[PDB]
RNA sequence: AGGACCGAACCGACUAAUGUCGAAAAAUUAGCGGAUGACUUGUGGCUGGGGGUGAAAGGCCAAUCAAACCGGGAGAUAGCU
RNA sequence: AGCCAGGAUGUUGGCUUAGAAGCAGCCAUCAUUUAAAGAAAGCGUAAUAGCUCACUGGUCGAGUCGGCCUGCGCGGAAGAU
RNA sequence: CACAGGUGGUCAGGUAGAGAAUACCAAGGCGCUUGAGAGAACUCGGGUGAAGGAACUAGGCAAAAUGGUGCCGUAACUUC
RNA sequence: AAUUCCUUGUCGGGUAAGUUCCGACCUGCACGAAUGGCGUAAUGAUGGCCAGGCUGUCUCCACCCGAGACUCAGUGAAAUU
RNA sequence: GCUCAACGGAUAAAAGGUACUCCGGGGAUAACAGGCUGAUACCGCCCAAGAGUUCAUAUCGACGGCGGUGUUUGGCACCUCGAUGUCGGCUCAUCACAUCCUGGGGCUGAAGUAGGUCCCAAGGGUAUGGCUGUUCGCCAUUUAAAGUGGUACGCGAGCUGGGUUUAGAACGUCGUGAGACAGUUCGGUCCCUAUCUGCCGUGGGCGCUGGAGAACUGAGGGGGGCUGCUCCUAGUACGAGAGGACCGGAGUGGACGCAUCACUGGUGUUCGGGUUGUCAUGCCAAUGGCACUGCCCGGUAGCUAAAUGCGGAAGAGAUAAGU
RNA sequence: GGUAGCUAAUACCGCAUAACGUCGCAAGACCAAAGAGGGGGACCUUCGGGCCUCUUGCCAUCGGAUGUGCCCAGAUGGGAUUAGCUAGUAGGUGGGGUAACGGCUCACCUAGGCGACGAUCCCUAGCUGGUCUGAGAGGAUGACCAGCCACACUGGAACUGAGACACGGUCCAGACUCCUACGGGAGGCAGCAGUGGGGAAUAUUGCACAAUGGGCGCAAGCCUGAUGCAGCCAUGCCGCGUGUAUGAAGAAGGCCUUCGGGUUGUAAAGUACUUUCAGCGGGGAGGAAGGGAGUAAAGUUAAUACCUUUGCUCAUUGACGUUACCCGCAGAAGAAGCACCGGCUAACUCCGUGCCAGCAGCCGCGGUAAUACGGAGGGUGCAAGCGUUAAUCGGAAUUACUGGGCGUAAAGCGCACGCAGGCGGUUUGUUAAGUCAGAUGUGAAAUCCCCGGGCUCAACCUGGGAACUGCAUCUGAUACUGGCAAG
RNA sequence: CGGCCCCCUGGACGAAGACUGACGCUCAGGUGCGAAAGCGUGGGGAGCAAACAGGAUUAGAUACCCUGGUAGUCCACGCCG
RNA sequence: GGCCGCAAGGUUAAAACUCAAAUGAAUUGACGGGGGCCCGCACAAGCGGUGGAGCAUGUGGUUUAAUUCGAUGCAACGCGAAGAACCUUACCUGGUCUUGACAUCCACGGAAGUUUUCAGAGAUGAGAAUGUGCCUUCGGGAACCGUGAGACAGGUGCUGCAU
RNA sequence: GUCCGGAUUGGAGUCUGCAACUCGACUCCAUGAAGUCGGAAUCGCUAGUAAUCGUGGAUCAGAAUGCCACGGUGAAUACGUUCCCGGGCCUUGUACACACCGCCCGUCACACCAUGGGAGUGGGUUGCAAAAGAAGUAGGUAGCUUAACCUUCGGGAGGGCGCUUACCACUUUGUGAUUCAUGACUGGGGUGAAGUCGUAACAAGGUAACCGUAGGGGAACCUGCGGUUGGAUCACCUCCU
RNA sequence: GCCCGGAUAGCUCAGUCGGUAGAGCAGGGGAUUGAAAAUCCCCGUGUCCUUGGUUCGAUUCCGAGUCCGGGCACCA
């Protein structure tokens, strides 16, 4: 697949191959659906490599609705030679969506002592470890404060990664009871088509959960700004193509990361845990 | 040499067809299995019914067996037809 | 009942102010030219319009419109020699 | 029952054959106590089979097949 | 599994396709140590399964050859009603 | 003086199994089958929340409403216990229509192709295999499609007997035990000559008004009716493109039926030849007999299908839904 | 392709005829051949020729040289978790066959043969001179060149020929491309280039027969992808070069800095100078011996012809090749890298990142002051090269013959007996196998080494010796080992 | 290898003489012996004691410790090596 | 895999892979539920206490705007602290100023100082009055208060595992 | 629970100090708690000591139940080194060496790597027993055809094509041997900064270890029988001539 | 289906015909005696299957309910 992926993309500039980074497929994209086709047509023949076509995999996220105060994460093994003990007490709490450039919030408020400040780094670092992998879902999670406020060491069997492990418990039961949700991603749509043509592009629109902005009325007829789920943002310059006769041409960004709506969220939730 | 091997006589009786008011109240035609052996067989006796005999199925004891057959109790009984 | 006419400016009114425009929708849901227009019944609009009707004028020029109580019928009603 | 059944021992030939098998005959004895026509279906004891070769079926049941002396040759395992 | 109900369990081998067969996993409804457990060369008219030879078993049946059926003359039943 | 607690108390004293079974009875009473009924099952419809971007009614249709059928699991015990052979398969069917295919249409969220849904329609047609006792089901490959059901869950005086259903045995389990188990495993008698309805055929008598020999008319009745692919129409109508036709025409095939033997083969124990064992013809030579025609190699007429001709229409009338 | 006629020859076939040829005890028997060219006196011309003379070929025989075939011995990888193997197999006689011998092949008889100093089977593999290594002994290995062997799309066979069981020949079957009129054909780069592929990776679809070598020819000659040269590639070795000389403020700028200075460092500019080599333009050996016309002489002959043999002169024979080599000119101009700098190991510090990023051959470095991880100055090695990786030997006396071990570090079988195998007291004699000595034969040349020479030197090329450590023979020597005999 | 006794029997050693005349050393393969525990058959079984049971112990103690206790230890013949 | 064995198993006998060591003797220590010996309120023999009570004080913990910070087996816990109402004070809220509260240097202006008033929680701000001394080159300088300049000053900030 | 105890709380004060609200000391009047000798455990002290009684100081404006000093009164016991704690010397064992708070073994759990077995599956090479017979030779030849040699000169001799036989290539079938690959599952081995359960070895490692064998058991191991030293300890006390 | 029975600390029961519960183990302040352990002296952890009523004045009685399990559901 990659050799004749890679030979269709030399000769064709317009054709672009990369592995996405998060789904590790190998996504490839072409001046139209058509076009692909015969992409696809060609390294299935002239290569014969067996492939399956299937649709870029929406980039899931995951994060709380709720704050949590007062999870207690206790690592308390004192067997097999040597305890290893360790203990922290952590408030968990929502950010607002892309507030923070990292996702994540870490607040030392320790008082007192209780944890020595050499420790501190290794309990961040136990979070952030399990925020590469959610809960609810094993989608990494972002929009998240964290406050560690309270904790506890003992002099002999406390150790770095004792205190990493209590942290992960802490954050896995305060994850639980922050009521977690599955995100999504939407894409900034831009539709340029033909004014008589104009209505038959939205209809389609809306039954993809596509929120009509609003419009600019151009010299080729009217620019059309939706926000499109990625989801439902498959396959559409064929289906335009069908709508407007072949007059119509659109692009597409990656807008922000909102809320996938409550019906869409729990239907993969539960296909991922199946 | 062998409860040895292949196969007739003799002894058995797996399979399919027939015949099933039959040729025959269990056999015939076509292969089968055993065949010096815990082999088969003629003639003459011994064990008699709640008992015999049984490489053991309730199988056999005159086409009669979870208790024969044949006289007598006895014109058993029968709330059943 | 038809056959010829018209069937508004405020008002793209706003709430979401994206505009939600007389026609997805709580809210004026009036005063006027008036015969009037509900400040829109109804299709048509991504979102207006569009084409029409409520209402009114002329016409030909008669009865006519809508429920209730009862008779009798019509459909609903397709099965195996 | 003038019944395609059962009944112990002796004699036991020629040619082919390992042979009392089996095949044709010798000595001897018999045609089986209902016959004559036609030459449909169908039932029975048998023969041959185009191309395919278990696709039939409960299931290779039945049928076809293999099939003799000499010599060459002979696997896993094995209590050798 | 001659033992497993669920259950055609699950995975692999075999076939175009395999509730049976073969080898395993172990969640043994409800195996088990002389009411013996587990293997085991050889043997078996023993159950299951596959490959081959070869064939009218079959797809789909045709023609031939003898004994019955049919007819001619003689003898002449039976179950049942 | 009795929990004689089965309380009108059969004894002072009493528990099972039978598939090894037996007798006497019963449709007084079950299983299989029919009948009445129709909860359940199946198909249809009523109200329309809401879904369907928008919009109840293109397609689904909640919560609730009303009926039809006699199709499954049942209720009843009405028929049969002096016997109704009781599942599945084979062979053979035949009606019903609530229709899987081919035919005719209406709406579409019907561009075209292809489909979604409902109405009219019973003329014909409606696989072959692995596994299983399987109806069923899963799978493989086809197909215009592999319809849903009455018919004693059609059919045993037609067939098989694998399953359930006798006696042998064995495993697990339940019992002290005999023995039990819609729990399992291996083995395991299917009987009849057709009297009378029925039915496929073929004849005798009389009759039909004098007798006889021919030819037809044709009231009435059966058989028959299926369809694919390819090309042409045209890569046209439609459509962004990909794709891609109705209406009409030609040809060439599969399943099934009809007739025939000319062609390609089968058979062809009555025709020719080869040959093994043996006997006879007096012997040699040559022939004849018997061994499944002895075993085989060929094959004329007939009979045959795998072979080869032909079919199923058009047309017309009156109609269904609809226009 | 087919058919029917015609024509030549050093093509083909009988005879004559032989020997020191073949066979056979002999006697006998029997065998073969081919002719062409130049010139000419008379002769003679059927007017070609005959005839003489010269040059070469043929046939037969005996030799020599070259080449080829066959045989014996010894050496020539690994494996015993391969121990038995073989029936033309071992031999004999007889027949056949081959250039010959031979189980090369048949017929019969005998029952052999091989094997623990390794038969049989399996795996691997072209062998050698040699090459790389090593102080040697050894270990590795067969690039290059040269000798031998094997193969020529795969399998098998033969023909022709002195010589193939045949790279650019034939026939058959197989697979793979190509043409076809569908009937049948055609083809084999492991020759030179070239292409696709495969791979980490290996070159131009060049020119010329000028010499050497080959083939044919009496010669001239033509062919020769042998060879002689050239293109491309640092792949390697060797050589030369990007100047040399002066010149301190010890400049600027760079970094270090106790910030005093140090360093880059005579390093630069400058100035004084030269022109190796690419540049430009000219001169310009040698690789060439020959051969040919002419000439003249000597042979040769009947003949000065012709031909043989020796000199003279003339015109000439170079792909390399705008040759090297030499001479002149203009300009500092056209010409320097790469690795390393913790330790082993030559060469040190500053800055950023902090068990993160990583580095590394080994030990190890990195957790907030990193001579080790990246930049900068500086240094060091090497030099048109420099690093890594792979690969062999060395170091490794870690397979120990030279040249090691086994009381406890790895290692004495549990112990014994014993066949084969290995080793053996002492005295005398003999032989002379081992051993030692001398000589001959060979041990190809190249390559290594030595002393020399020739390309400006070097690499490269060459002369002689040395060596080839070996085996075989002959003559010896006889201590020692062995064999034999008496002790 | 251990009471004592008998019978059969190996090997070593010492002294003074006699004899044979190197008849020698070592040993791959080969053959023989080879504690204890196991295994086979048939006996024997006091003691002792794997397994096993009970009591303690212990956090648990399927161990030490305690009480029992089968194989086994014993003999004849072999095997194992 | 072969051979042997009734079996247990024996005998013969590898390779992938992985590590940079594994091992031997001896040495100094350390340690021994090893031996000898020996010492101390270590024990034995005694007296009086803590742990229960209430209070003082320190710490842990939790609370809080902060509850400053360090000590934290013996060898921290009436310890740094031989004394926290403000001060101390490093902590907290709020109000403030930046070459600075503390030093050296520069340029200017004013003796220095004193008294007193308002505004302000205070820091400060605005003043209002008065004083006007010492050496003289008096164009002085510097005891001293301010304003501007850049050097710098400041840190109870971190690291006792740099010292 | 007292004329014991004096914690607590109310009012009344005095002083220090700018200042006593959190947050000072002391006086007065009132109020009068827990507590009736202290669980498990553990601390001090050998003579002017333990115990009790009171004074002064330093810090400081004020602020001791603490610290640092001072005198008063003034005990009990110590047979003794067996035992714990710590230490010193000598000898011994050791697998210990940021040194017994040391080392370190094997189940079990997860990921990974390479292998053994595995119903089998697909290749390679090759043995055997046979079948097969192109082309080419070699032997035979009923048949057709034929220049040069010969001929009674008719035709012979001899050859060629053709037929056939022997050898043998492709090719086929059957059955073995060996090797490469793969196979659900499965046995063990190795590796993996900080897993779980014990703690088997190293000291007499707390039952001396280890070897062979046998049995048992979640592990390490434990028990029997034999063997070895690659095992320490042999000193004190009672007694005796 | 039929029948029976139960549900009590996190777990399991003790216990109950009577409104208001015991133990360990997981959990313990302090023990243990470098440290912890072991967990030792001693302590707890429930609403005793729940309600609704009846009333030894309900988990209990009685029914309901919620759930699970057990034995039993065949014969033609």
């Amino acid at each position: 697949m990659g050799l004749a992926l890679g030979r269709l993309a030399k000769e064709d500039p317009s054709f672009r191959v990369w592995t996405d980074e998060e789904s590790n497929q190998t996504i490839i994209a072409g001046m139209g659906e058509l076009h692909l086709d015969i992409i696809v047509d060609r390294m299935k023949r002239e290569f014969n490599v067996e492939a399956n076509v299937g649709k870029p995999q929406v980039a899931y996220r995951e994060t709380i609705r709720q704050k949590v105060t007062d999870v207690e994460g206790k690592h308390a093994k004192q067997s097999g030679g040597r305890g290893q003990y360790g203990h922290v007490v952590i408030d968990m709490y929502p950010l607002e969506p892309g507030s923070n450039p990292k996702g994540y919030e870490f607040i030392n408020d320790i008082k007192g002592g209780v944890i020595p400040g050499e420790y501190i780094p290794a309990v961040d670092k136990g979070i952030q470890e399990q925020l590469k992998a959610g809960p609810l879902a094993g989608y990494p999670v972002v929009d998240m404060g964290i406050r560690l406020h309270f904790g506890s060491y003992h002099d002999v069997d406390s150790s770095e990664l004792a205190f990493k492990l209590a942290a992960s418990i802490a954050f896995k039961e305060g994850f639980k009871k922050a009521k977690p949700v599955l995100l999504e991603p939407i894409m900034k749509v831009e539709v340029e088509t033909p004014e008589e043509n104009t209505g038959d592009v939205i209809g389609d629109l809306s039954r993809r959960r596509g929120m009509l902005k609003g419009q600019e009325s151009e010299v080729t007829g009217v620019k059309i700004h939706a926000e499109v789920p990625l989801s439902e943002m498959f396959g559409y310059a064929t289906q335009l193509r069908s709508l407007t006769k072949g007059r119509a041409s659109y692009t597409m960004e990656f807008l922000k990361y909102d809320e996938a709506p409550s019906n869409v969220a729990q239907a993969v939730i539960e296909a991922r845990g199946k």
